[PDB]
């Protein structure tokens, strides 16, 4: 073990676009509160603040609304690519292939090109991943377009096949605000690593997604919904979860590396998965996940993170739960993004060294002396 | 100090580089590329059995599943070919994905046997009109490689160039390709993920791409009297030279005396009477004038070259070669990991209130 390990509070670079876990608001996108904005703007105007600096009047915001509307539909040659995706494959390797092959199609010739670029993503995100979905798990070709004018909504339309309610397009907004951006972790790392050899914007983003696939960064919300998921009863969860912490299991969802008292996330999340748990009958799930989140609290004194009831809300909506996941990649391609325009722009990072813990040098031996 | 390696030294007394303790210098000498991809996947040099037996699986991994080959078709000829390495990589993972752990040498094998094929498949059908047989009689991973672009059973010179090239790119530490495959272990991503990140770290042009323009400095000219008078002239407007120099390595690089050698072998072989003379003009000069050695990339653009390679598959070529220390790099990751995540210093604005649509 290395004292430099994970490269734990060593700088690796600067950034306007978000701070977490200072005093005052928990966590702030370019200064504002990530609250304030989940309550009262639809993840466009998010998108447009990390991206081109400030939130938008309604006339900028009518322009960017009517730009992503005309980026949902997929090229041809990417449609005939996912249908040869396995109906098996991990979802995210799904996002990845998506992004790496638009790569090739729609190519970054310039760095001038970088904004279209992330507004493409984000505007084809919900069709690559639903697109090979509904055709490996329904055998549809879909349309790539919807009436729905945002995202949130939008995505939600091409998994179900129809409007959905004016409560889900609102708990996808709010969602995809909430995961937009988070500062210096793996997968936006990896982003700016790659984005300091000056390559393009769909390298960064593939290999970003790759560092999202791993267990110890993405996953969580899904890992969360494959525990509440096991009780028919919140009693049952409770008397459970004591056996659990008993054998010291490690509880996904609560806790936080950076978070203090609380991650401001959970507490809006939290209230917009009991309204849709009211709204489509739910007597179970919330309950459990309530009763989870308290007994967690009794026996361990830990908060539930963001993560936890994101995997009641989506599950309220329909999604399935290997989807999770490639939604946060629709909202955080927004930060990612914005994070390789930074380091495009000041184009400072570490550079770490390794130390050699190998043999010493030794004498070549030919193959039959072997 | 990001984490430990035993695979690699740079700059170090002695041999400059090494491989688990050997001399590159020796490796690429005597050794096939599959020696040394064993030696740094499983940790030992070889025996014969080993060998045989190493040699026989990775012949039986060189074909692409027809569910890739309908891929690479639909990517078009003018992609960026590190583009359609980083998609075959990704694509390969939907299809055979390394479900445990104790897959991951088996699935670093299949894409060391698999690269040539996604390279050349993809190229011939895109530039030549050919749907190509992805399987060669080539024993070696260079030579099929070669087999596979030409569609001829390459000299046995090139087969020799080819397994000297990939053993003197296949590893070299900490830089920023090894480190993005490091950064996506570390979050204990599956190994598809850590190479197609690694791919695209190396398609940025500050990192990847050196001997594509060292080569694109060399075929400027037209004898060694025009490149000697041009190259004082760009010496003169400190011009950076491509191919010249190095962050650690002192007085030479190791890999240059190996791969320079080679060139000049093939240079006679196919009749060059310029390429060659050229580039050792500009060597000499920039050590008189400067004393800055070559690197590994400058004689390689030329030994490419003579072997009929077309610049802009160089890149891919070493991807061929370094996928051997990435995959490694990410076992030694696994094996020691913690998530890496570091800090940022904070430049933006403070804190400050929501403003309403309508009064933006
Ligand atoms: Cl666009």
């Amino acid at each position: 073990v290395l004292s430099g390990a994970g490269l734990r509070g060593q700088v690796a670079g600067q950034t306007a676009l978000s701070t977490v876990g200072q005093e005052g608001a928990g966590l702030t996108y370019r200064g504002y509160d990530v609250r304030d904005l989940a309550a009262a703007a639809i993840f466009e105007e998010v998108a447009y603040l990390l991206l081109y600096g400030e939130l938008p009047n309604k006339q900028q915001l009518d322009a960017y609304l009517k730009k992503l509307q005309g980026q949902r539909d997929l090229p041809q040659a990417l449609k005939e690519v996912l249908e040869r995706i396995p109906k098996d494959a991990h979802p995210m390797d799904v996002m990845r292939t998506g992004a790496s092959v638009l790569g090739t199609l729609e190519p970054e010739l310039s760095f001038d090109q970088q904004r279209d670029v992330a507004d493409r993503l984000l505007a084809a995100f919900p069709a690559i991943m639903t697109y090979w979905y509904r055709f490996t798990h329904e055998g549809q070709r879909i349309d790539c377009n919807s009436d729905e004018p945002t995202i949130g909504g939008h995505f939600l339309a091409l998994l179900h096949g129809k409007k959905p309610s004016e409560l889900h397009v609102k708990v996808m907004n709010v969602s995809l605000i909430l995961y937009a951006e988070h500062e210096f972790n793996a997968s936006t790392f990896t982003a700016r690593v790659c984005a300091s050899t000056l390559s393009d914007l769909y390298s960064c983003v593939t290999g970003a997604i790759g560092s999202l696939r791993g267990p110890l960064h993405g996953g969580a919300n899904e890992a969360a919904m494959e525990l509440i998921e096991r009780f028919s009863s919140p009693q049952e969860a409770t008397a459970e979860l004591l056996k659990m912490l008993e054998r010291k299991d490690k509880i996904m969802g609560f806790g936080h590396a950076i978070y203090k008292d609380s991650d401001p996330r959970n507490e809006v999340i939290k209230g917009w998965s009991k309204q849709l748990a009211d709204e489509v009958g739910d007597k179970v799930l919330f309950a459990v996940s309530e009763a989870i989140d308290k007994t967690m609290w009794e026996q361990k004194k830990l908060f539930p993170n963001a993560d936890f009831y994101h995997a009641s809300a989506y599950h309220f909506m329909g999604i399935p739960t290997k989807l999770f996941t490639p939604i946060f990649v629709c909202s955080r391609t927004s930060g990612w993004t914005a994070h390789v325009f930074e380091q495009r722009a000041n184009n400072r990072i570490i550079r770490p060294s390794a130390e050699y813990t190998g043999v010493e040098q030794r004498a070549f031996v030919p193959l039959e002396q072997r």
